[PDB]
């Protein structure tokens, strides 16, 4: 699915490039419309996957803290590292991820059933 930002315009990933810095995380809109990260590498470049910002607990959109490189629940405080993998509870999972990539120049979130690489463990979320 073409990820869209939250004005609702298609994410060009040369442009997004442009105007976001390097070790930025926003929030876009990705698979099944879930807000979803996209991810600035440190060599400027997009990451090759997004990380889902639905907490596993309830459901919060869970926001990135710079300062500390979690991804952290304002709702009941779930934690997670800056790939996503949970560090805190209540959330029993880490966040889903999507595989990111670019089409017609164009930043496509395309779902992961693969290996979660951040465990060695089958993706919870692929079933
Ligand atoms: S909805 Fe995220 S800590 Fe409960």
């Amino acid at each position: 699915t073409i990820a869209k930002d939250a004005l609702g315009n298609d994410v060009i990933a040369a442009e997004w490039l442009k105007t976001h810095a390097p070790g930025d995380r926003t929030l876009t809109q990705g698979l099944k419309g879930d807000p979803t990260y996209l991810v600035v590498e440190s060599d400027k470049t997009l990451a090759t996957f997004g990380i889902n910002a639905v907490c596993t607990h309830l459901g919060c959109v869970v926001p990135f803290n710079a300062a500390e490189n979690k991804f952290i629940c304002p709702c009941h405080g779930s934690q997670y590292n800056n790939q996503g993998r949970v560090v805190r509870g209540p959330a029993p999972l880490s966040l889903a991820l999507a595989h990111c990539d670019v089409d017609d120049g164009k930043v496509v979130f395309v779902p992961w059933t693969e290996t979660d690489f951040r465990t060695g463990e089958a993706p919870w979320w692929s079933a």
